[PDB]
């Protein structure tokens, strides 16, 4: 039997079985070439994980690593979660405890990374937002039981996500809202669904919100730990609020479903007095071992 | 961090990636008095496959373990799968080369299993048939798309299937049902899904059989490898053929969904003229290490 080193890393997380996982797959000492799609999609289905990795060598010098993103049903050029994991993982394959930056080489081409204490960070390559008519609002907020405090908007972040504020975290938290419905609206819609947050109040940091991301059209009904959520939340809170500085979004997750993700999104003002996105986490290795290959 | 041995062994398959999957936790050397039913749930809430299952030391030396089996979303009783691939993840653990057979521990009681040159076999806990309405039958086949060779009926194994058969293997292999139809008429009519089978008529091994199993109202609208399918099919086969002589139905499953499991399922004619029904498969580890708990 071929094996390959193989973690699964959960993001979002320091405590195991509370974050999202992903399947790493270690292809550091193989050939990319002598390995299909067909092959690495089929493992990706397998695992039957939001996104299952593989790691290669890097085309260039330049790059640390090659990161292939699968779903069980497709490859991806790239996303938030499995890069963070991936990198984790990576770390600890190549037995290196001192990196603080790394490039990661993808379909989305470069990604910088870098590691500060186990937090893991990278710039999200997309954050748009639009408007939405207040029609599609009422109708959401008849899905969700509640009304928000803003106008909902359409975020494009890889997913089609609909953002919604509501008054405070708790009420965010205590939300039940009717799937089918939201099935139902979304579909016609053309949206993946709604995050919806609220505010921590009281909370010793500011700018902390608990998150809940809906997607049942796509029979994720509830996502328990959503990082292109956090870049819509990032990207929408922006907007209605409009920060001049650096601001640092503390987001919580997954509590309903008995996880319990943290995400950090920095809206980072540039220099040229524009704004970038950034996601982070940390990520703990939960299973290690090896995995049977061909 | 305390790390126990893990393996994710895929069921019904020889082959890597071909199977279905069960995480399998060894925690044989801890006291079970020592772990939740909410830790135990959170794993396999966590790995996210059908189920998720772990090894523990037996109440009694007349078994050789207990396992306790859970879904994402709760504890079983009883299944057939994960009790296959628990039982080749138990020897490994325990670098058992030698044993023929064993007896597992489990809410349903003593299961015992034989093993024959990697053909781990135990008798199913349940088999029973039920005719079905002929109205209910003409739906079915306007969701399948296909005529039935002969009625279907409702078999009780575990999950409500509908077992229907069509006139080949490559009949039921080309099937496309409408999977939403599917859905709002098993759910209208209180059952999990349809197993769908044809005859293999040109095989060199005799009753062998093509089958799929669809299950959309609870969101696998094709089990790849259906384990309690393959008892309903042999139970089924059982009352329209009305076998004499022990026989083996050799079920091939998967392929739509680039997998390739077998199943053999044994109507078993007992000393008393009775019928037990055996399923039986090979079983691979494909990930090996350890996993973290608490």
């Amino acid at each position: 039997t071929l094996m390959v080193p193989f973690k699964q890393v959960d993001v979002f997380t320091e405590k195991p079985f509370m974050g999202n996982p992903v399947a790493v797959i270690n292809f550091l000492e193989i050939d990319e070439n002598e390995v299909s799609q067909e092959e690495l999609q089929a493992i990706a289905n397998w695992t039957n994980l939001s996104e299952t990795t593989f790691l290669f060598k890097p085309s260039d010098k330049k790059y640390d690593y090659k990161l292939r993103i699968f779903t069980p049903r497709s490859e991806l050029p790239f996303a938030g979660h499995p890069t963070i994991g991936s990198c984790k993982a990576f770390l600890e394959f190549t037995k290196n405890t001192t990196a603080t930056s790394l490039v990661q080489e993808c379909k989305i081409g470069a990604v910088p990374i870098t590691i500060n204490e186990g937090l893991i960070s990278f710039k999200a390559p997309m954050a748009d937002y639009e408007s939405i008519s207040s029609e599609m609002i009422a109708d959401y907020e008849k899905a969700i039981g509640l009304k928000f405090i803003k106008p909902p908007a359409l975020l494009h972040t890889g997913p089609e996500w609909i953002v919604a504020l509501v008054e405070d975290a708790e009420t965010c938290f205590n939300a039940n809202p009717n799937f089918a419905m939201l099935a139902h609206q979304t579909k016609q819609n053309d949206h993946v669904g709604i995050i919806l947050a609220g505010p921590k109040k009281e909370a010793a940091i500011k700018n902390s919100y608990e998150m809940r991301a809906f997607a049942p059209v796509i029979n994720v009904y509830e996502d328990p730990v959503c990082g292109s959520g956090s870049v819509a939340l990032a990207r929408y809170l922006q907007e209605v609020y409009k920060f001049e500085k650096t601001t640092d979004i503390t987001i919580s997750e997954g509590g309903r479903l008995k996880r319990n993700g943290l995400m950090l999104a920095s809206i980072k003002k540039e220099a040229d007095n524009s704004t970038s996105y950034y996601i982070a986490g940390h990520a703990t290795t939960v299973i290690d071992g090896k995995i049977k290959v061909h």
